[PDB]
């Protein structure tokens, strides 16, 4: 770890950029001359990188499938460009909605059948086995009606995926979301949407992560203009949306993806083992290679320009840098961020990593990896430890603390996207077991596990949400404690659909008790928005006492106080403060609406006196009963 190192070479790359293309606004536009193009001449124009073919050809429906018909003319470093001259009776060459192929001939004599790397759109006809490359070119394009939401002061986060958005076992559509789920994320004070799953990835179960098609919107959902419409509609209520963006490898598929297109294993990919991900059995990507650089940047751009994304979420950042750490991989990354954030200041990107590499989220001018954002993975895992290997009594104070607390800016989550899972336990699940299909009925007894399940559900949110981090995220389901499991159709379920999906009307049910879970979120986001402690200074912590079971923080002027105790309940307890004054109750884990015993009066004034208590100037006195979160403001006398 050299930063002078880091920034010498990047910056090297991006001079070269300015010397060889137009610099890197150009460099990134390669979407616009590479793939299959409509003329305003009528003729069509085609362009394609195949450095390892003997011949280069164009063939669908358009020609009768004639393989040879319409060769490509080789040019310089290993690109072919096509330009088929317009109809004599002035029609479409290539008409919307036909099947198309690019033909590469080997030195060999193969005949190989691939989709363009460039491909913006690819359908599987009911139970085909393979992809087919549909050509786009409706009579309407979707016109973006509405502007990008002024930049967010502190980031709140629902990680989506589309397909899962209904309580149906089908693949839902970009159609139902934008009616149906978008007004459920802002309704609970969601600020931002992580959508997840949307670049083409031809096996469902692999949650998106095995990518195809690296240009095309999974049609799965619906038309490239449903997702524009999607995006477009989030912004009108002041959403912005981020994509999930997977340039760490690609599904090994040839004939409906990325690997293999010139007929070698050393195109967009690295030659022989280096380029083979044994774990995931995916290619990996030649983040050296000039051609690569102008793919996966023109990527960026086009999720940018195109689907209008406000930024992304780079996941698989730790396998991109260790293959010692992997130099082009992470000049890449400098890159993508670099164009992000030199195109659109306001725009965000977020790093996937495990390993905590040093400066990944500082600026490139200081050799960092040009980051805004990391995942703080920790947090998870130590509400996992805690409620699998400790009894709620031996849990420590410090610990938890120590783990929020620990830190570049980051984002909290309480539980993963892959703790939703088959064969893993949600939050929901850990705390409350079978009695989650038997007493989250309304009508049944209030038993002391569904009254704990629901306690610490709440609590562990509330202090991952104001001490954890810079940014809060959320998967879709947990916000109300979503029961079951989450689990795609595979082979090893004969295709079942029964979990790929997501019960929200469990929340609209009034004789069920998901309705509190779902209330405490909503509130929780819409005080965060009130007072901002995502983006305040790191809160100053006065109490974590281990006997009492106490940790009490101050974060934006308010005060946290948290009593994770299974059994006492405090009566004037003494909470230290840096505010004299009246403190008021603005959040009470305890209220009837949130599944509490409505222990507490709001209306009751707390007066802060002159009394040094734990480091603090003044201190008040306050009654906190047992798994009972409190926030206080303090008001003007
Ligand atoms: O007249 C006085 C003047 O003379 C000299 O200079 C001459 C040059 O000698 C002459 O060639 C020309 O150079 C221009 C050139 O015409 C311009 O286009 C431009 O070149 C840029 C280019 O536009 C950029 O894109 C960039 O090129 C990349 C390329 O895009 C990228 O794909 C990659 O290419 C590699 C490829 O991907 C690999 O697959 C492989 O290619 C293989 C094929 O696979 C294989 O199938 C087969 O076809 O062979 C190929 C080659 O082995 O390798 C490729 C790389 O080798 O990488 C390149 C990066 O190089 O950058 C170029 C360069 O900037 O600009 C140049 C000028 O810089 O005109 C000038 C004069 O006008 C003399 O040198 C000079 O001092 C004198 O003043």
């Amino acid at each position: 770890v050299d930063f002078q190192r880091r920034y010498k070479q990047f910056s090297q790359i991006l001079k070269n950029i300015g010397e060889n293309e137009g610099g890197i606004d150009k460099f990134s536009r390669g979407y616009e001359s590479f793939g299959v193009h409509r003329c305003a001449d009528g003729g069509l124009y085609c362009k394609e990188w195949a450095p390892g073919a003997e011949g280069v050809f164009l063939t669908g429906d358009f020609n009768g499938w004639n393989p040879f018909s319409y060769p490509y003319k080789k040019l310089d470093y290993g690109k072919w460009e096509l330009y088929i001259p317009p109809k004599q009776n002035k029609s479409v060459l290539v008409p919307h909605g036909s099947k198309l192929k690019v033909v590469i001939t080997s030195k060999s004599g193969e005949i190989l059948y691939r989709i363009s790397p460039w491909a913006k759109y690819v359908v599987r006809e009911g139970d085909n086995v393979n992809y087919d490359w549909i050509h786009w070119d409706p009579e309407h394009s979707y016109e973006f009606k509405h502007s990008r939401p002024k930049k967010p002061r502190s980031l709140r986060i629902y990680e989506s995926h589309v397909g899962i958005s209904s309580h149906e076992g089908k693949v839902a559509s970009y159609k139902h979301f934008t009616c149906n789920v978008l007004p459920r994320i802002k309704g609970l004070g969601y600020n931002c949407i992580q959508l997840m799953a949307i670049m083409e990835h031809a096996y469902y179960a692999s949650f998106g992560y095995q990518i195809t098609s690296f240009f095309a919107a999974s049609s799965r959902y619906g038309s490239p203009e449903e997702l524009q419409e999607l995006v477009d509609t989030a912004h009108s209520m002041g959403i912005i949306v981020l994509l999930d963006v997977v340039h760490s490898h690609a599904s090994k598929n040839s004939a409906d993806g990325l690997n293999m297109f010139d007929g070698t294993d050393s195109c967009y990919f690295h030659s022989g083992p280096r380029g083979t991900h044994d774990l995931w059995d995916s290619r990996l990507f030649a983040y050296s290679s000039w051609e690569v650089l102008r793919f996966l940047l023109s990527n960026i751009r086009w999720w940018l320009e195109e689907y209008r994304f406000d930024g992304f979420r780079f996941d698989g950042v730790t396998s991109m840098l260790y293959h010692q750490v992997d130099e082009d991989a992470l000049t890449y990354l400098m890159l993508a961020n670099h164009l992000v954030h030199t195109l659109c200041p306001d725009s965000i990107t977020i790093a996937e990593d495990v390993s905590g590499m040093p400066a990944l989220c500082s600026p490139i001018s200081q050799g960092g990896g040009g980051f805004d954002y990391r995942l703080a993975m920790a947090i998870p895992d130590k509400w996992i430890q805690l409620l699998k290997e400790f009894k709620d009594e031996d849990w420590n104070m410090g610990d938890i603390v120590y783990t929020l607390t620990n830190r570049e800016k980051c984002i909290a989550y309480a539980e993963s996207h892959d703790q939703a899972l088959v064969g893993d336990k949600s939050l929901a699940f850990w705390l409350m077991d079978a009695e989650m299909y038997t007493n989250m009925s309304v009508l049944t007894p209030f038993t002391p596990v569904i009254d704990r399940g629901i306690q610490l559900h709440k609590m562990i949110r509330l202090i991952t949400h104001g001490l954890g981090g810079e940014g809060y995220l959320n998967f879709m389901g947990n916000e109300f404690g979503h029961p079951e499991w989450l689990d795609f159709p595979r082979k090893g379920n004969n295709e079942s659909y029964h979990y790929a999906r997501r019960q929200f009307h469990l929340t609209d049910d009034d004789l069920l008790r998901y309705k509190f879970l779902n209330n405490f979120d909503r509130d929780m986001n819409r005080l965060e928005e009130r007072y901002g402690w995502l983006a305040a200074p790191q809160a100053y912590v006065s109490e974590k006492h281990e006997g009492n079971k106490i940790i009490a923080f101050e974060r934006a002027g308010l005060l946290f106080i948290f009593n994770f105790h299974p059994s006492k309940s405090y009566t004037d307890y003494r909470v230290g403060t840096a505010l004299p004054g009246k403190f008021k109750i603005v959040l009470d884990s305890d209220a009837a609406e949130y599944g509490g015993h409505q222990r507490l009066d709001h209306s009751t004034d707390f007066f802060s006196e002159a009394f040094e208590h734990n480091g603090r100037p003044y201190s008040l006195l306050v009654y906190i009963p047992s798994r009972v979160a409190l926030i206080l403001q303090n008001v003007d006398l």
